[PDB]
């Protein structure tokens, strides 16, 4: 007789659970000290927790806004993705049941939207996401207004959650990194390190046709349990495998991004998630694209560094070879052609491909 993850028993079972803290593991910075020499610094491989928005520029609306708020900015009319929690069964439904359900006493059912991105609706002149998020992001920095394919839309996620709700183990798409504001109530993360053998555990766990009768966190040697409260931020690393459980009715802001601190673990996330072959739904559109201009990009750093006379840093040419290697597995004569729909236009692959790899040398030396 196995337990559901998500179930009424599982919940009670993992409040119950005593997990190491995150203490050891999660710094806590104050937001004016996040900057771009402190991520280089540190290489952000651990999770960061900024528990006052003071100094990070991110912009978001006073806790006086509600879920009743969001309703009227992102449109009542607008179909959003719905987690039955106690099936871990997903549905649609216009973002007026879902509010009608939220705002009812006697909810018989615990649901919750972990998936609405409203970028493209009223609410999205509310929220500015971090600085340092802008200044890491590759789609910020690399991808031109003016290209033909559609940025990634990833920007800016709503996450409304009733109490007892759970998501289970996962890494986020394309091994992107995250920023999550707890706006109202307070949300519990069970973070796990990627490990090379923690993510080759977490893949075989999540393939296996019983993975919501398993608890992950029994598999690991430490999952540390972090809560984040009202008015902070957390920023999670690329790669991490967590849960989530939330204890209290919690409204959320989030958005996922890559950055040239973990070129290897993205590519490492991104493999895995193509062997398990999910169809997502919270899926990193374009993430090849994204990458592609990243490629071209370090080209000219590279074209660059000759007239400056300066070397790129050590992580930036590792990060070229790594990319290079992808675009060669991309272009392969067995490569698809789904990978050609992600080619930006005015691409030509095979030149950019020699030319990286022949400035990659010249810098090696
Ligand atoms: O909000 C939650 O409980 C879970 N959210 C995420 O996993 C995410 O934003 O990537
Ligand atoms: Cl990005
Ligand atoms: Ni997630």
């Amino acid at each position: 007789k196995p337990v559901q993850n998500g179930s009424q028993l599982f919940i009670k079972e993992l409040r119950s659970r005593t997990f190491p803290s995150a203490e050891d593991v999660v710094a806590r910075v104050p937001g004016s000290q996040l900057t771009l020499g402190y991520m280089e610094e540190h290489g952000f491989t651990e999770p960061i927790l900024v528990p006052k928005k003071d100094g990070l520029g991110l912009a978001v609306p006073a806790p006086t806004f509600y879920v009743s708020d969001v309703e009227n900015y992102v449109g009542p009319e607008r179909s959003v993705d719905v987690t039955d929690v106690t099936k871990q069964k997903d549905c649609k439904m216009k973002l007026k049941e879902f509010v009608d359900y939220y705002y009812s006493t006697n909810r018989k059912r615990v649901l919750n939207v972990t998936n609405l991105e409203f970028s493209d609706t009223r609410m999205s002149s509310f929220v500015e996401p971090p600085d340092i998020v802008k200044k890491l992001s590759w789609v910020e920095n690399y991808w031109p207004d003016d290209a033909l394919l559609a940025k990634p839309k990833v920007t800016k996620y709503c996450l409304i959650c009733v109490k007892d709700s759970y998501t289970d183990f996962h890494i986020d798409s394309g091994g992107a990194s995250a920023w999550y504001h707890v706006l109202k109530g307070e949300k519990t993360f069970y973070l796990i390190r990627p490990a090379s053998a923690n993510i080759s555990l977490y893949e075989r766990w999540r393939s296996a046709s019983n993975h919501s009768e398993m608890f992950f966190a029994d598999q690991v040697d430490k999952c540390y349990k972090c809560i984040v409260k009202q008015g902070q931020t957390l920023f999670i690393p690329s790669g991490w495998i967590y849960a989530t459980l939330t204890p209290v009715d919690c409204l959320a802001f989030a958005g996922h991004f890559l950055h040239s601190l973990s070129v290897e673990m993205q590519m490492r996330a991104y493999e895995v998630e193509r062997r398990l072959k999910l169809g997502s739904l919270t899926q990193f559109p374009n993430f090849e694209t994204a990458c592609w201009y990243m490629g071209k990009h370090l080209l000219e750093a590279f074209k660059g560094s000759h007239k400056s006379g300066k070397q790129l840093p050590p992580h930036l040419v590792q990060g070229a070879k790594i990319l290079n290697g992808a675009f060669r597995s991309w272009t392969k004569k067995q490569a698809l052609a789904e990978h050609e729909d992600e080619l930006p236009e005015h691409f030509k692959p095979s030149q950019l491909i020699k030319d990286l790899a022949k400035e990659i040398r010249l810098s090696e030396n």
